[PDB]
């Protein structure tokens, strides 16, 4: 029960298996487990095990028209539940996601801000939050970026790129930009800089959103509400 054990440790939705199991197969994944596993053995580490793969469950595979990927999971408790950027409802926005958020609110003033940032809404809508490190030692950004989830994110991510054509990626910073190649003359390739304050350019005026709705119309899908 390679795939049975692995989806019940947890708790992946089954419509990810074929993106998935592959990868169980390959042994460095199993360097990688073990890894994760001693880490938990000896620190606390966030976010808590049911929530790593949260974002299998909120949207199957066919269900993706936009992939935004992320680096690390918040280091604080309560913080991080499985999706790049996004933190729990009562969570005040943190810096990057509050420019998210500006950046969408110029791009759509019609738009319903409930002035939470919460994400999930956009992850049931198809909107893929994908972190290349899925976990993080409790106060210590970066910790865990060594020990292997970008392989196997990166192996899960292109089997869904292939799988379907057309897809939008938004690749915000030099560590997003370096970790995910996709054919931009098969998806919508779409750089911007870093979403944090630091960055030279204010993310703010970024308007992937915009330019996003106008490449799925022009494929026949249907434009996402970025409302949330």
């Amino acid at each position: 029960l390679d795939w049975t054990t692995f989806r019940r440790v947890f708790l992946i939705d089954d419509a990810w298996r074929p993106l998935m199991e592959p990868e169980l197969a390959n042994p460095l994944t199993a360097h990688l487990l073990a890894e994760y596993n001693r880490r938990c053995q000896t620190e606390e580490v966030l976010p808590p095990r049911e929530d790593v793969f949260s974002w299998t469950r909120y949207c199957t595979p066919d269900e993706v028209r936009v992939v935004i990927i992320g680096q690390d999971p918040y280091h604080h408790p309560g913080q991080a539940h499985g999706l790049a950027f996004s933190v729990r409802a009562n969570v005040p926005p943190p810096p990057s996601l509050r420019n998210v958020l500006a950046a969408v609110k110029n791009c759509y003033p019609e738009a319903r801000m409930s002035g939470h940032g919460c994400l999930e809404k956009w992850a049931r809508d198809g909107v893929l939050l994908l972190n290349t490190t899925l976990t993080v030692k409790r106060g210590a950004a970066a910790s865990h970026s060594r020990i292997g989830w970008d392989r196997f994110v990166g192996g899960v991510i292109r089997r869904l790129a292939a799988r379907r054509p057309g897809l939008v990626f938004m690749l915000w910073g030099t560590h997003a930009q370096n970790a995910i190649r996709p054919d931009p003359r098969v998806h919508c390739v779409l750089k911007f800089s870093h979403p944090s304050p630091l960055s030279k350019v204010p993310f703010g005026t970024c308007q992937h959103f915009l330019v996003a709705n106008r490449y799925l119309e022009t494929r026949s899908i249907s434009p996402i509400d970025w409302s949330v």
